[PDB]
């Protein structure tokens, strides 16, 4: 079993760093790798809001500054600590670094990845 | 009710003008909106590769361009012909414009975007 | 001479069509292509902020989706009709697309994009 | 007064961290905090080239992933150990987070943020 509580706690703190001036919408996320640490990260606000960092993709940048790895779980969650399913964008490049058996934290059940992102995108099409 | 024939030949002309000097991997893509008119996109290599645009985000700017309004049915299609499934990206973007119940061609049956970004990120979370 | 009265003009009928529920920022922009046609983009708002698409780039898409070629001239504007530098990522993508000496309109005097963005990363670095 | 041969050499050990399957351009990057850290950041490929984070981009991610602050001066190195100028829209990120006086490493002198990128897109446009 993966510790959601730990997760969530570690994603909810995570979320107090959020750099958000402008979209005053603070994201925090936390993921279990498969040398059993956790990686964290935070959305950054951009003037230009398209180059906004999410909080997800900031987890996928810990894991390749920490000594890599595969992610096993993630949990998402605003300033509030409620949880959060990953846009689109972060689906795809979670997927790259955790695949279709990525759990990802929901307020009922946590979810494969892949049932989040089915028929995905990838190395095959290239 | 939706001509995929002539989508996927739309989004296969499309995919003749994409940009692709460093990917050299061609996708365009066609969509119905509903005022009846087709738009259409190609992807747009950047020599920085995170600045890449996807053919269905150049399907979205082409929307906005020519009147707006929402995307019914939208084929993805690689250099080859071959039907594309988008990217998590692309998903997101899509969903902004067509919701839920927008048709994406798919090589066995076309799928709803609902079903493509289940519990998708959205509104209802800011 | 470029005739900046004409593209300033389009790149404000273009911000027209902007899709900015969420950023209430429209910005349009139309460039010369070295053909002599005119092709033109507004901001497309994402719900995940993150994904949202410049005027600029939409510019890039309509490019290669009408023949492809290299842009000479651009014009961008917010919804005011007033004269905006682009962000640093559509310098970037312009750059790819019109070099150097690609003319970006300004509210004194237009400026060569290899000014607004020199030493500029690109095939040399890859 | 910035140890640039310290900076550099933590960018060159934090590009040895880059997913760069598809690329295979490692990049790596470094900065000195306000308060006396150094926070890295290395680039990561996806298979939608598009979604791919660029080092100076994970850098940012760093700084509020560890307490904030800004960003005082940055090093980016490809994976030879090179050194690189930031894309446009990392130009951008960094902006946002250092101003126009963070410094920028540069094989002959490192360059002002300011001077790499003028009269930059920004607050007063919104
Ligand atoms: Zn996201
Ligand atoms: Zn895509
Ligand atoms: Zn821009
Ligand atoms: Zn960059």
């Amino acid at each position: 079993d993966v510790d959601w509580n730990m997760l969530r706690g570690n994603a909810t703190q995570a979320a107090a760093g959020a750099y958000v001036p402008y979209s005053r919408f603070a994201v925090g996320a936390a993921a279990l790798v498969d040398d059993g640490r956790v990686v964290t990260g935070c959305n950054v606000d951009n003037v230009s809001y398209g180059l906004t960092l999410c909080a997800e993709c900031a987890v996928v940048c810990a894991l390749h500054s920490t000594g890599g790895g595969r992610l096993l779980a993630l949990a998402c969650v605003d300033g509030h600590g409620s949880v959060l399913m990953p846009c689109g964008r972060c689906r795809q490049v979670l997927l790259e670094h955790g695949g279709s058996e990525l759990l990802i934290d929901h307020p009922v059940r946590p979810r494969r990845l892949g049932d989040l992102l089915p028929d995905a995108f990838g190395l095959d099409d290239l």
